[PDB]
């Protein structure tokens, strides 16, 4: 979400960009989906597993966060400054 | 994602469990949108500021997914013996 009158040579700067951030995400496993959902899908409900699965997805959601987090930022500094102005005026506009 | 064929009562009660999970759901203050947001959006990217930032909401996103888990399940308790078998039959077919 970010719709600032780009430019042929940004659309595609962050179209690399955005590669090289599906790679440095590690998404999840079927196992572990397998195992949220078996922990749903269950006649009862096993909190303790179900912290134990959360927790044992710390490190990765944590991971993943912050490849997102430079990602959007390698974005931003291709940005020009009128167009960080539409970005940030965009977001303080989006909290409503 | 789970259209199932349920029942009057049914639909009703998940709504009234929905409302439920409204409110142990604790969301995100402004604040740290703004600080996600400032993080991102610089000249340059302080990884331990993001580190922080992330580590700083590593409670509330595990006491949410916690929520979401028992919530989605006291649904599931819900439904009846053919839509556990069609509840279940969807998510195999849904990893794909």
């Amino acid at each position: 979400f970010k719709d600032l009158n780009l430019t042929d040579a940004q659309k595609q700067q962050i179209r690399e960009i955005m590669k090289g951030q599906r790679d440095q995400m590690k998404r999840p496993p079927l196992e572990e989906r397998r195992a949220m959902h078996d922990i749903i899908a269950s006649d009862t409900f096993d909190k303790a597993k179900a912290e134990a699965q959360i927790a044992k997805m710390e490190e990765q959601r944590k991971a993943n966060m912050l490849a997102h987090m430079e990602t959007q930022n390698k974005i931003y500094n291709i940005l020009t400054p009128e167009q960080k102005k539409q970005f940030n005026a965009n977001f303080e506009k989006r909290l409503t």
